[PDB]
């Protein structure tokens, strides 16, 4: 089974626990709380907003939803090379639920944030919360394979992920979307305190919650919190912060991705064939430090073990 070295995440590990995980095998209860107190330690120290430099020669993945679909998250290391320094990650939230390989995923996720502190980016999306997991799986699946208080820590972990990142001051990242009310800026991103389960209105459940729409303004949320957002809402606040613009991720899309708001509101999804049931591509980005202009990369879902969405 794959053991820490010294208390700490390798290359080696993780190789050890991809392989470890696609046989359907469980890590040991000791290594999964020491990835979790770890890593808690590391996103507990990051801004609420990420702001990450990328160098002229420098490129980076930005990749969506994945919900527990820990078979195709292994594809697209396959598909785009494992990470490192020299083939940084940004992971846009959902990585738990619906999918019922989640425990799979978000360890997986986390040791790659251990290894890779700096180049490999989790940022928190509205599955990464209690209510949701209550409901869609995570859970379930977390006190069947371990305890209801390893659920606890991956809950209180889920807490610390940062809720936007900034891209060379110009691409704003977050896993939901834009915010109800206007003249909300970078600042108070970076002020939002976010150990905690969001709010019922505020910036913190719009970056989790919120979803664009074609025509202006704004409208009452289908989901019942945060809202509509529509390309003048967009435009204003990416003139307001002086970005070019944003790439959120949250909803299925059967291409894998969307391009809206004039260029303005990217959204990503990397979680193939939703729930063995959509049909869907999924697709993963690429920007360079000399281009922000987003590279698509679409892909489709490889086999999984026999293990029904939502078991759990
Ligand atoms: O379940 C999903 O696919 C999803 N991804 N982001 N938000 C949701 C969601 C949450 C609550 C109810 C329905 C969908
Ligand atoms: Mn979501
Ligand atoms: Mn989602």
């Amino acid at each position: 089974g794959p053991k820490l070295e010294d208390g700490k995440v390798t290359i080696s590990f993780m190789k050890e626990l991809m392989q470890w995980y696609k046989d359907q095998k469980k890590l040991h209860r000791k290594c999964a709380y020491q990835i979790l107190v770890q890593v808690k330690e590391v996103l507990s120290k990051l801004s609420t907003l990420v702001e990450t430099t990328l160098k002229e020669t420098e490129k980076i993945t930005v990749c969506g939803d994945t919900h527990g679909q820990f078979y195709d998250l292994l594809n697209i290391f396959e598909l785009n090379g494992l990470p490192s320094e020299t083939n940084p990650y940004i992971f846009n939230g959902d990585f738990v639920d619906r999918g019922s390989f989640s425990v799979e995923v978000i360890l997986t996720l986390f040791g790659f944030k251990l290894l890779y502190p700096d180049h490999f980016h989790l940022l928190r999306g509205n599955h990464e919360t209690d209510n949701m997991n209550q409901i869609y799986g995570f859970e379930g699946e977390v006190k069947a394979k371990y305890t209801a208080q390893m659920y606890e820590l991956f809950s209180e972990v889920f807490e610390w992920l940062p809720l936007a990142q900034c891209i060379n001051g110009k691409v704003l990242i977050m896993h939901g979307g834009l915010f109800s009310e206007d003249g909300v800026t970078l600042d108070d991103i970076r002020k939002i305190e976010r150990n905690r389960q969001p709010p019922d209105s505020g910036p913190m459940c719009d970056l989790l919650w919120s979803d664009p729409q074609p025509q202006n303004g704004r409208s009452i949320s289908k989901r019942g919190v945060s809202c509509q957002f529509g390309p003048d809402v967009t435009k204003a606040f990416l003139e307001e912060n002086n970005l070019d613009y944003i790439i959120r991720s949250h909803e299925v899309k059967a291409e894998g991705y969307e391009v809206a708001h004039g260029g303005r509101c990217v959204t990503v999804f990397s979680a193939p064939n939703y729930c063995d049931q959509m049909g869907n591509k999924a697709s993963y980005i690429h920007l360079q430090g000399s281009d922000l202009r987003p590279q698509f990369h679409q892909f489709t879902a490889v086999p999984h073990p026999n293990v029904k969405p939502m078991a759990y």
